[PDB]
């Protein structure tokens, strides 16, 4: 805000004068005037004497003034320069300018309180001046006047027919002129005529000036324009046609153009121009389609013909250009256009690709309110139905949004547009063929008429503003939900993956983590389904091997449940009640259900809790009343208290899923869809409560109307846990339709009987499951499932009478293990007719087969495992080799390449023999696959029986980020090494813990090791307690300075049969600062894990990008890094990562080099060690292209990467360790345009 | 507003009770309470005995209940309705109504400022009690809890994934339902809750009603839910096809669906539907387009063939439809579904035609500012000039505004672009021929490349 100084030098020379400013530093400003015209004056200022920044193009680069002859006298007090037509005089002290003509009339002037600054000028004038410039309007703007007498609008071009721009001027005789990009403009009427640079405007600007540079005019209005272009320039003359009228047309082609310039000439109204709107060019194509002429439109535009017959005719043609450029064909295609200007760097600085539309349709609502309105549109929706439409996805029923458009459609709009279809395609089909729709609204009433509600366009993102504001996104959902069917539509869907993003529909898709958390959630909705944005994919395959995996997975789970949900569907038919609800349903009194959304239950059976968090480690889950068990890990929680439930972070495998006390739910095979086959055993689980509890099990054709007059089969089951027995009632059937079901397999846990009775006989005992499946006729068996004691019991379904079923007794199976036979697992390949087979065709299988065509490349079986807690599982794969030799498969858990197996001979194609594998396991869920991964070098080629996996691992762990944390501790990626997903810090403040639920099979004394990290130099200690017992002490030895160390502290510990507490916290006498990372539990000596094989930090790149890793990057000098990690779900279509979210690439749009590097000790040297990765590279072929292992003491040793477009193996065995270290690399010397990706790199010991 | 008079007449007649009450005229108000389950009554209120409207769409027009045999005790004041599940008491002087359960418990009440009256319905109860119902949330709203415990919000079916309508009920022991095409529930913690008809809502309103019918729930949430489908309806069941994993798209032929399937049905991940967007259809085209395979994306759909080999691989299609037509075609000409549907008044009431857009494409703004990139622009429009165009109309020069997509160009963009056909075009033609050029917006120096200033869209 201050002004300039006191003049210390006036320099005259010609028509200049410079003048030097005291500021109080030994810099002074500098003020250059320069007299241009006898009516023109420059003026620079130079705050501190710097140089001045290059003027804006404002100004004409080319300007040129004669020698005005000026008079300069710096003789005195003021200082004055004058021409004929102006006085200009500068008083000294301190510096100010007055302007005056030269009869000494004062035009303007800098008042006593500030002029020129830093930032811009500041003049003042008479009060009654009339003010010109400045402005101009927009075409969507009140248009006011001329004057700019109280003006604050930003000079800027702006928009839509806007002009402005740092220039004002008045009829009193002056103007001034700053040269900007944009800036504030100042006028009031107190006088003042003021210009400020200030911020950043709304249009942006890219030409700073340290200076200020403004010209000030005097005259008559003419003379200031005149003035005004010889500074920023005249204006070239246009075509002498350019004063003739032009018609300009949008909608137009060559006859329609042809036929206008008769009409003119015929009627002898004169005209000398057409301008074409977007139908003169190719709009939209590739290969610079919006700068090429449209020859369907304009076929004469081939040659120059269009154009001389129209000269001849007296017409010149105009056309429109948008600065911009199409980077998309119809097909989804990148343009050339988009890769010359990506390339050469053209796009506009800030404005990323977006969505537009050309060709504007005309269009107007229907009424479905009306019956012969809805017998219209039913009649020409018939010949749609014939062909293939036989469900109505009935958008936009609600409200229009369209520029001046903005209809709303009434509240039964929906249920009336649903009305039109229902009522005509029941009739039409004669009751045959059942309705199904979606809308995006309900109101009541609407569900006559077969209707489900989807909520809309929601965002791709986790929560409302993660990514933006204008929609909700994932975490929102649960809410939406349970409000509906708060109204009664309970028949509830929405887009999984989401719809919207920034940018519409050129907008990222979901990350790898966001996709596979939402289809988890999905799976356990009504209405499931994916939806993406125009052009945008949504397949799981895509988005990378866990999303797949994990969505593949929880499919299997959905489509088991079958049966029990289909019961709901027919519940909704007679109450309104359907697969989900809230708590507070089942729990009106209970006020922490009362809001309680982020759990629900589908069914009345099972309580359902997603992992919605972005990197969530653990869920604090409510659980109302009861006694409810674990779906999938097997252990019990007592009801009405909100638990600690520890997540796996990095495999995303988990769907916290609890099954209530008294739970009946009937489960079958899986199937691709839903009447792929029938299905003649239907199982049931039963877990019974004290109380008697039913479910009627319901089956009817699945596809018409017949149900409504009694054309459906149910059958009443129901269970209770007596004092010393479990009673389950199997009803008689009930309805006219003769169920697929012939044979139901009960399995009633918490119970392993020593007997089973039924109408007062025993039945006949088997020997396990297997024999039981394979008897006709009923009887049980027992066993030992995830949840603990199992019986079996296998009976008739749909008998006309009644059936008590009494399990007595208790004789536990002593079983090691679980087996699972691989031929009623999962089997996939390539393609559907090249997966693996089922086969009974040689002799020595258990079960009812054995697995084959394992034999082209990508075939595989996969196998759904719970296991009670995370570690090492010795999984036992039951196998057959008649080739003559060994033979390879992998072997993936949780979408993680875990081993190479090598298989032998076992003599023929009916001799079975074993291998046994150590398995990184989760609690919870597994995903085990056997595969011929032809790309990581494996030979298939084998066929297999069964897998067989312990009910105890070998070896436990715990991770630190999923326990419970307290008093400060927290999670974090901002150190090396770690292990899973994170690691604990914090433990700093007393009252600092992580606390651990341990699971222990017996009562006994058990072995600890605590991977821990102290980098403070010295020892320190935190408290171990135990099931809330006496603190012992956790002395914690420090390697050093540094935090990128992880050691083991081995301990012992005393544990009770079942759920333990162990807690590791700073009570008052310890030090605490230590990090925390996992703890491991054996009845044995504790030996290296299966999950931490690995000697690389960040080996997947799934650390957040925030935080550095032990990886390296180099490229030549001055070259831009071609270097990033991301998950690649920018991409149209996605390129996901090969595992989790994230994967390195190197890209450039240019030649470039490139790599990336990390140096590890190896814990043994002379030593054999191995290193893997996913590489996926793609379009221009490299010069070179390979992973890179040296520094090891041998020579470097090398591994092409190949250019196929897809994820292979790389794998360098036989790195002979002598150095201590390990450089582990990869490389890429391209001409440009070359993409790859790299991922899960594992350098590991070699057996 | 009035609440309801002495009640002077009292005619029960098996499930039935009519109430005459003093309005201080020779039309007396009539009160229909009906008892259609032991937990459920219908409350007609009809203003001078006039005649009843017809009920809303909301109401399922075949439903019917077995007799109840309810207790109707006209004796004394209060009269008294009585079921094993609910007592219904109205005081006599002036009448308002009571719920309470079988047990006596009082559930809510119609205060003595007023209960019901010609624009709709007024209760109170326990100031603690959780509310629900009423209304969800939108893709565009800031998205709330379950809770209606201070709720003003109206009831209506909304937009974008919304829903809503005239029913209120509590985890304490009731429901309220009223007959309504739209309205304005209202509660708070003081303990009310209220429901009426209020001005024409937002959305318009097409059913309008004389009286005031409602319905009180009594029970759990199951059991009320129950009920409220007894009054609205039940569900259809629909295909059992619908309970599995469907794939909806836009931007989809026969051929990429043929891919995806093979891809879902390779893998083992279970899938039943495909969902189609207007890929499927000949929008825009004349003779119900809108209503038609698109045979140019689905080749098969000329006949039901495509239908059936889907069938064959476990699928089902779904199709998108919008309650609109397209009343002129790609040429401007009328289509045969106008005529139709003009002739005929199917038409939206109070919706004219409009200009709507369909066909996306992906853009990216160019940066003028830079040498390299006006020499590559004028190099792409040499051909274009050869052939005709010698005037540059350059538009959007100045602002993009597409959904989530608002950038601006910057000052010198208009001056920038115009330099690039200038400079181009006079040297490409050795000065030869004069450059004209239009643009919608102006800044200093921009007059320099020989461009005018049109303004804009009026
Ligand atoms: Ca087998
Ligand atoms: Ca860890
Ligand atoms: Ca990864
Ligand atoms: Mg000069
Ligand atoms: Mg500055
Ligand atoms: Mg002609
Ligand atoms: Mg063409
Ligand atoms: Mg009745
Ligand atoms: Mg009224
Ligand atoms: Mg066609
Ligand atoms: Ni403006
Ligand atoms: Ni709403
Ligand atoms: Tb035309
Ligand atoms: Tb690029
Ligand atoms: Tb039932
Ligand atoms: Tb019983
Ligand atoms: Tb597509």
């Amino acid at each position: 805000m201050a002004g300039l100084g006191n003049v210390t030098g006036a320099v005259a020379s010609g028509d200049s004068l410079t003048l030097t400013l005291d500021n109080g530093t030994s810099a002074s400003d500098i003020l250059e005037l320069d007299v241009l015209s006898e009516e023109l004056l420059r003026v620079d200022y130079r705050p501190s004497g710097a140089a001045p920044s290059p003027s804006t193009p404002m100004i004409d680069p080319d300007a040129s003034w004669d020698a005005v002859g000026a008079t300069i006298d710096t003789s005195g007090d003021p200082i004055v320069v004058t021409t004929p037509r102006m006085r200009i005089e500068i008083a000294r002290t301190p510096a100010r300018m007055t302007i005056k003509k030269a009869d000494g009339t004062t035009l303007l002037w800098e008042p006593a309180s500030g002029g020129v600054f830093e930032d811009g000028v500041r003049f003042q004038r008479g009060s009654t001046d009339n003010i010109y410039g400045i402005r101009s309007f927009n075409a969507q703007e009140d248009v006011g006047g001329l004057l700019r007498n109280s003006s604050d609008h930003p000079a800027h071009a702006g928009q839509q027919g806007d002009a402005g721009g740092p220039f004002m001027w008045s009829t009193a005789g002056y103007g001034v002129l700053v040269d900007s990009d944009g800036g504030y403009p100042y006028t009031d009427t107190t006088g003042k005529l003021e210009f400020y640079y200030g911020g950043t405007p709304t249009e942006g600007r890219r030409y700073t000036k340290t200076n200020v540079e403004y010209y000030i005019m005097v005259g008559e209005p003419k003379e200031i324009m005149a003035s005004y272009a010889q500074v920023t320039g005249t204006a070239p003359m246009l075509p002498k046609w350019s004063l003739g009228f032009m018609n300009f047309e949008w909608g137009i082609d060559q006859d329609e153009l042809e036929a206008h310039v008769d009409g003119y000439r015929a009627r002898n109204i004169p005209i000398d121009a057409f301008a074409l709107d977007y139908d003169w060019m190719d709009y939209g194509e590739d290969n610079y389609g919006e700068f090429r002429w449209n020859t369907d439109n304009f076929p004469d535009a081939a040659t120059t013909q269009l154009k001389e017959d129209m000269e001849a005719e007296g017409i010149r043609l105009i056309g429109i250009r948008k600065p911009r450029i199409i980077t998309r064909d119809f097909a989804n295609q990148r343009t050339q256009q988009y890769y010359d200007a990506d390339s050469n760097g053209y796009f506009y600085p800030g404005h990323n690709e977006y969505t537009d539309y050309f060709i504007p349709v005309t269009v107007r609502s229907f009424d479905p309110y009306q019956q012969a309105s809805r017998d219209w549109w039913w009649q020409h929706s018939i010949d749609a139905f014939d062909k293939g439409i036989v469900g109505w996805w009935n958008d936009e029923t609600d409200k229009v949004d369209s520029g001046s458009a903005q209809y709303w459609f009434g509240n039964f709009s929906t249920g009336f547009t649903s009305q039109a279809m229902y009522d005509g395609q029941r009739d039409y089909t004669n009751d045959g063929v059942r309705v199904w729709q979606t809308a995006r609204s309900y109101y009541p009433g609407a569900q006559r008429y077969a209707t489900t509600l989807w909520s809309g366009d929601i965002g791709t993102q986790f929560y409302k503003g993660e990514l933006f504001n204008w929609a909700p996104g994932m975490q929102e959902q649960p809410r939406i939900m349970l409000s509906s069917a708060n109204l009664g539509q309970p028949k509830w869907g929405m887009d999984t993956g989401g719809f919207n993003s920034l940018g519409g529909a050129s907008g990222p898709n979901p990350s790898p983590e966001l996709y596979t958390r939402w289809m988890q959630f999905g799976a356990f909705t009504p209405v499931f389904r994916v939806h993406g944005n125009y052009n945008q994919q949504r397949q799981p395959w895509l988005y990378g091997a866990t999303a797949e995996e994990a969505s593949k997975a929880v499919m299997h789970t959905r489509y088991s449940l079958l049966p029990y949900m289909y019961a709901y569907e027919r519940e909704a038919s007679e109450t309104g009640l359907g697969l989900i609800k809230p708590l507070l349903f089942d729990y009106p009194n209970d006020p922490q259900a009362a809001d309680y959304t982020e759990a629900w239950m589908f069914g009345d059976w099972l309580l359902v809790s997603p992992v919605l968090g972005e990197a969530q480690h653990s869920k604090q889950i409510y659980l109302p009343a009861g006694t409810w068990i674990d779906y999938h890990r097997g252990q019990t929680y007592s009801g009405g208290q909100t638990i600690h439930y520890p997540v796996n972070a990095d495999t995303w495998t988990d769907v916290p899923l609890f099954v209530k006390q008294g739970a009946i739910i009937p489960n079958q095979q899986v199937l691709d869809y839903v009447d792929q086959q029938s299905v003649t055993t239907v199982n049931v689980d039963i877990f019974p409560s004290a109380s008697e509890t039913s479910f009627t099990y319901y089956e009817d054709d699945g596809s018409s109307y017949d149900y409504e007059s009694g054309s459906s089969f149910e059958q009443r089951l129901a269970a209770q846990d007596l004092s010393s027995s479990v009673r389950v009632e199997v009803g008689a059937g009930s309805g006219s339709y003769t169920p697929d079901v012939q044979h139901y397999v009960l399995k009633i846990h918490g119970r392993a009987g020593s007997a089973v009775t039924a109408g007062g006989s025993a039945l006949t005992g088997y020997g396990d499951l297997q024999a039981l499946q394979a008897a006709s006729g009923s009887g049980w068996a027992s066993g030992r499932d995830i949840y603990g004691d199992v019986t079996y019991v296998k009976l008739p379904a749909a008998s006309g009478s009644a059936t008590v079923v009494e399990v007595s007794g208790s004789a536990p199976s002593a079983a090691t293990h679980a087996i699972y036979e691989v031929e009623d697992a999962s089997r996939s390949g390539a393609t559907p007719t090249t997966r693996a087979g089922i086969n009974t065709n040689h002799s020595g299988y258990s079960g009812s087969g054995f697995v084959d065509k394992l034999d082209v490349p990508g075939a595989a079986v996969t196998v759904y495992a719970n296991a009670p807690v995370s570690g090492d599982y010795p999984v036992e794969l039951r196998y057959a080799n008649g080739s003559g030799s060994a033979k390879t498969l992998s072997v993936y858990v949780n979408a993680a390449r875990v081993q190479q197996l090598s298989l032998a001979d076992t003599g023929a194609w009916s001799q079975w023999g074993t291998q046994t594998t150590t398995l990184p396991l989760t609690a919870g869920q597994n995903i085990i696959t056997y595969k011929y991964d032809s790309d990581a070098g494996d030979t298939g080629g084998v066929n297999l029986d069964y897998i067989r996996v312990p009910f105890a691992p070998t070896q436990a762990e715990y991770a630190a980020e999923s326990a419970k944390l307290w008093g400060g501790a927290g999670t974090s990626q901002d150190h090396w090494f770690y292990k899973g997903a994170a690691f604990v810090d914090n433990l700093t403040g007393v009252g600092a813990e992580a606390s651990f639920d341990v699971y222990a099979p017996s009562a006994g004394t058990y072995n600890l090791s605590l991977r821990y990290a102290n980098g403070t130099g010295s020892t320190k200690t935190l408290s171990a307690i135990v099931n809330g017992g006496a603190a012992s002490t956790v002395t914690l030895t420090s390697p050093g300075m540094n935090w990128n160390l992880w050691n083991e502290h081995t301990m012992t510990a005393t544990l009770t049969a079942g759920r333990n507490t162990i807690s590791f916290r700073r009570n008052s006498g310890n030090s605490g600062n230590v990090n925390l990372d996992r703890l491991a539990v054996s009845a044995s000596a504790i030996t290296t894990l299966a999950s931490e094989r690995n000697l690389l930090d960040n080996g997947d790149f799934e650390r957040d990008t925030t935080y550095n890793s032990n990886w390296t990057q180099w490229q030549p000098s001055g070259q831009p890094s071609a270097f990033g990690i991301d998950s690649g779900n920018a991409l149209h279509p996605p390129e996901g990562p090969a595992r989790r979210n994230q994967r390195a690439y190197f890209h450039s749009d240019n030649a470039y080099q490139q790599s990336i590097h990390q140096v590890v000790d190896v814990p043994v040297n002379n030593a054999t060690y191995r290193l893997e990765a996913k590489v996926r590279m793609k379009n221009t072929t490299p010069t070179t292209a390979r992973a890179e292992v040296q520094g090891h003491g041998g020579s470097p040793i090398y591994a092409n990467i190949s250019n196929d477009g897809v994820w292979k193996t790389i794998v360098i065995d036989n790195i002979n360790v002598t150095s201590g270290s390990v450089d582990v690399g990869f490389y890429v010397d391209s001409p440009g345009y070359t993409t790859l990706h790299i991922d899960e790199v594992t350098l590991t010991r070699a057996p």
